[PDB]
């Protein structure tokens, strides 16, 4: 009963200790910025699978389960293409200041931040071209998620990462969705939304990941439930105009998924792998050469995995184990967290038109 | 132009020179088999993608894009779990005998055959535990693919390594599709669908494969695209019937992705890895811990990537690369060829009733 809702503000603060930042750069050129998930002091137990056919990334290989250090404090999501990566470098010295990141020595202010990056491309969507997130963007982004209290619902749409996002010709930008498992634990999800594919079937104009969604969770945007043959051509049509004078104007969906259930790292592996299939559900086409599609996976190890007394209702893997039947209804509520977060990108955006582009928002054109 | 409809029969032989052979026992205890996809003379560039947590496989290392042997002549999708492995021995013993396998000496005799293959459970289901496919079963499927024409019909259903093959509790199956690209290549796929997930949208009964469908390619099998009501409350019912009724008597989704476009191992590794993407848009949930999720893909480089007018009509990745456009067009059809082979298997199978189980087809409790 306790399960199968979102957590109190329906995103990745649900996580308890979980604290989302943006920073970024709108007008005069610029239309870009950082999105930064902070972990709680101590770390989280984080790890990687970089899907998309182009990625842009940096510090992947150190989350790879093999490798030494196992927890991480910070994950970065930018726009800027791989001169956005270039962010990171501000959230590391912060963190170096905090005295967060891998010890190195006796004296405990020798650490070594190690902090994942994952890009998308925006390049001149602002008019600019060369307006990009730079170490101190990475940095503002940081300080912001730092600045939040514990559970502040995260702020959706054309913000951080999000801000010069589109997806399939439309206005993208970030969303964020959660789920409470039977066991008490959550599980959620936080997307920038840059995806050249499309979140929309275009034979209907419905959303693809909308039939995922939780009961009534869409509402607050108010999107009809039939949408017309001709709402939909009308909407067509106003794409492939936004579409052809973006074009002449100008002369990948990033993730990251949490969760309190304490995993290992290959087993938080293999749940930013099965991210990627509620990632496919939302959007098609989608881990092409032209995206960038990257999860990172996170546990703040704050509850065990299997609860201490289990019934005849507790899932088991092949009628028998418990551990790896408690594992898959996480791998599972991944998925669907990401399905339904890159649904309230779509849905929280707003249009804009600048002098690098036109694109119109999901709602402008449906709602 | 001319893409974005099936191929003479909508199934893997569309691909020139493939061909598909299945072999199968049932009755007296059993219910399993195995299917055998047979490149043409000269063998296919090959690659595989193990998504599934729980896989059974044999000879995948030998696939890595690194390694020494590029090409390979059979494929092998088996019931039986790992026991059932022991059928590739019988395949591997039929190519040594025809001269076909990566030379190993100056006499053309000398081969080793690297033919890998992969498991789905499907134990007990005829109702005895010990019947699982053997060598000389593994021979059967791939003598029955060498006697077929090219271009013939692929048989669908429960046969081959679907006679035993469960999708949610209904009856799963072999089922397959293709697709034309505007370039005139053609992709398509071959699934043998086993999941513990389901291909049914609990809320509706709906398949969640169908509107990745063409139109029109699922009109012969006589079922409504809008199920009412009092139909999906008492196809749920049945299937819980027969759940129940399954279990007190006892007490996976594997595909190759084929193409005549050439491309090279590293190519086809991916297209491995996005056909993936087409089973997560048709089974939810999948890729879990009990599921072992393997797509095998094979290029028999026929065509090359690229044709020779480059209308501003042929995709270009970025706005400027050909080959990255094209490969894209590749990869986007082998996740939608995976989605659509799998609504054919759901469809295409008819239901069984054996003392290890009871499993009726969508069709037996939708149409
Ligand atoms: C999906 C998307 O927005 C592309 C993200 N990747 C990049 O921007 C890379 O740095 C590219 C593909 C431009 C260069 O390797
Ligand atoms: C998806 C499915 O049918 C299971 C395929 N894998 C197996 O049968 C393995 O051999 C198991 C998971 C039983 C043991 O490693």
């Amino acid at each position: 009963g306790i399960g199968g809702v979102p957590g109190p503000h329906n995103g990745l603060t649900d996580v308890p200790g979980v604290r989302v930042g943006h920073a970024g750069r709108t007008g005069d050129g610029w239309l870009t910025g950082v999105t930064v998930v902070l972990a709680p002091p101590g770390g989280a137990v984080a790890a990687v699978d970089v899907r998309g056919g182009g990625p842009g990334t940096r510090e992947t290989d150190a989350l790879d389960p093999r490798n030494l250090v196992q927890t991480i404090d910070a994950v970065v999501l930018t726009g800027g293409s791989a001169f956005g990566l270039d962010a990171a470098g501000g959230v590391a010295a912060w963190l170096e200041e905090q005295g967060r990141g891998f010890p190195v020595g006796a004296d405990p202010s020798q650490v070594v931040p190690v902090v994942p990056a994952a890009a998308l491309f925006d390049l001149g969507r602002g008019g600019t071209w060369r307006a990009r997130p730079d170490a101190a963007l990475g940095r503002a982004a940081v300080e912001a998620a730092a600045a939040r209290p514990e559970g502040d619902p995260v702020e959706q749409g054309g913000v951080g990462a999000g801000t010069g996002a589109v997806v399939g010709g439309l206005k993208g930008g970030i969303g964020t969705a959660s789920v409470v498992l039977d066991s008490g634990a959550t599980v959620a999800a936080l997307a920038a939304v840059n995806a050249a594919g499309s979140a929309v079937d275009p034979a209907t104009g419905v959303l693809y990941g909308a039939r995922t969604g939780l009961p009534g969770e869409f509402a607050g945007y108010g999107v009809p439930d039939a949408i017309g043959a001709d709402t939909h051509a009308r909407a067509r049509a106003r794409l492939a105009e936004a579409a052809e004078e973006t074009a002449r104007r100008r002369a990948t969906t990033l993730a990251v998924v949490a969760t309190d259930a304490t995993l290992t790292r290959a087993q938080a592996q293999k749940l930013a792998g099965t991210a990627h299939d509620g990632l496919a559900r939302a959007v098609r086409p989608v881990h092409l050469l032209s995206d960038g599609d990257t999860v990172f996976a996170l546990s703040t190890g704050r509850r065990p995995l299997l609860p201490d007394r289990p019934d005849a209702t507790a899932a088991r893997a092949f009628g028998v184990h418990l551990e790896a039947g408690a594992l898959n209804e996480v791998l599972a509520a991944g998925a669907d967290v990401l399905t339904r977060a890159v649904v309230h990108a779509v849905l929280a955006a707003t249009g804009v038109d600048t002098p690098g582009g036109v694109h119109p928002s999901y709602r402008e054109l449906y709602a």
